[PDB]
């Protein structure tokens, strides 16, 4: 693979993001690198709003780029939700929302906080020379004592990570079809059902990290935006940018590149068929990298994988195609089972429903890709 910006050993997430800005930007850091403090004191929007506004300009590497785009988007979630209990701000000061704006149209991505800011560029080892594993990972930031987001961000992370070593097989599925290379397909497919069904068990690690109560009552807030959002009914002013009010959704793994890939690869039209799943996941592209964007842009162009398996009446290729389908089947059906968990039953306590009817259709496109099946 190319400029696609995709690690042969993290995949799609950022590889050694750094964790430091320049001297330029400290009063940027400090304030994300306490953001538990300054929310519970009452401090934070004071502090905010005491900026200068800092150009963009001594941001040079694209490392540099994302984690200041992280920075601003901790920020900016904590500013706008404050202590998390509804008392929002509807107006983003000049000082920060100017250079947000300018950072977020110099990497084609909105100026609200995306899954690539907060889990494929918000983490580090804590032992550089160890193996890639929660007890060895940290996250960067997070909003609150006690909400959940290293666990929720980490645990994400190592699912994208554990897709990674399926990713690099793509160019060999199509390698193989272009060659008319069927034992190479077949086997193609198979490692690629194995590493699907390897990530099963990384979703596992969500319920030793994650706790209902925190997730559902704190982490969720500080990762809503402002779209089709009571709160914010007309969106955020990002003020001294655009003199309108604006609407962002927050941060949704709809967002994230790893299935979407996969459902391309396997010729599950996800985003076909005028429904709102298909809407919201089409919209979620352009909170997508650019980069990772063109490549799934690029899945897309090649030739179907699955008219190709079935053009050809090949038991043990669809055999082999039906392995990756049931496997995406099987993680989001557990994944629909953690949703349960972590949001349905707390709402009940101790909307939702749109929710997980939106997963709910996700995965039964998924299923019906199945072949001679039916
Ligand atoms: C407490 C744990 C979790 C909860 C409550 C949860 C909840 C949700 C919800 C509500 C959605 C639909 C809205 C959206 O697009 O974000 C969703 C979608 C999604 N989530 Fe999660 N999630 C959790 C963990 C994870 C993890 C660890 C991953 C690993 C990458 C993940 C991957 C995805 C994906 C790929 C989608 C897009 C829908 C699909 O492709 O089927 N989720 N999740
Ligand atoms: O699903 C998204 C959150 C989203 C997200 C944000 C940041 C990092 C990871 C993820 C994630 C993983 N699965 C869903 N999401 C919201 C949707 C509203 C309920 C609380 C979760």
């Amino acid at each position: 693979s190319k400029e696609y910006h995709i690690d042969e050993e993290v995949g799609f997430a950022l590889p050694n993001p750094q964790e430091n800005l320049p001297d330029f930007y400290n009063d940027w850091m400090f304030i994300a690198k306490h953001l538990p403090d300054l929310i519970e004191s009452g401090q934070l929007r004071e502090r905010v709003e005491k900026l200068n506004m800092l150009s963009i300009d001594h941001l040079t590497d694209h490392k540099s780029q994302r984690l200041a785009r992280l920075v601003l988007g901790c920020i900016t979630m904590a500013y706008v939700w404050g202590k998390g209990h509804g008392d929002v701000r509807k107006v983003l000061p000049r000082n920060i929302a100017v250079p947000y704006c300018q950072l977020s149209k110099k990497l084609e991505l909105p100026p609200i906080l995306v899954y690539a800011d907060c889990v494929l560029a918000n983490w580090k080892k804590k032992d550089p020379n160890k193996p890639l594993t929660y007890e060895n990972m940290d996250v960067l930031f997070s909003f609150r004592d006690g909400d959940c987001s290293k666990g929720f961000f980490l645990v994400s992370l190592l699912v994208e990570i554990a897709a990674a070593s399926a990713i690099k097989v793509i160019p060999t599925v199509f390698k193989a079809m272009q060659m008319q290379e069927r034992d190479t397909l077949l086997k193609a497919l198979l490692e690629i059902a194995s590493c699907l069904e390897k990530a099963l068990q990384v979703f596992h690690q969500i319920h030793d990290h994650v706790n209902p109560k925190a997730f559902f009552s704190v982490l969720r807030i500080y990762l809503s935006g402002w779209k089709g959002n009571p709160q914010l009914s007309d969106g955020l002013v990002y003020e001294g940018f655009w003199e309108d009010p604006k609407e962002f959704a927050g941060g949704s793994a709809g967002q994230s590149s790893v299935f979407q890939c996969f459902d391309v690869l396997l010729g599950i039209q996800q985003t076909a068929g005028g429904g709102h799943a298909a809407q919201f996941l089409q919209d979620m592209r352009r909170y997508m990298p650019p980069a990772h964007r063109n490549f799934l842009c690029s899945l897309e162009s090649n030739p179907s994988v699955r008219e190709f398996v079935l053009s050809k009446g090949d038991a043990g290729l669809r055999e082999a195609y039906d392995a990756c389908v049931k496997a995406l089947v099987s993680l989001r059906s557990y994944h629909l089972q953690i949703v349960t968990k972590y949001i349905l039953i707390p709402a009940s306590q101790q909307g939702g429903t749109d929710l997980m009817n939106f997963l709910k259709t996700v995965r039964s496109t998924t299923e019906k890709s199945l072949l001679k099946e039916g």
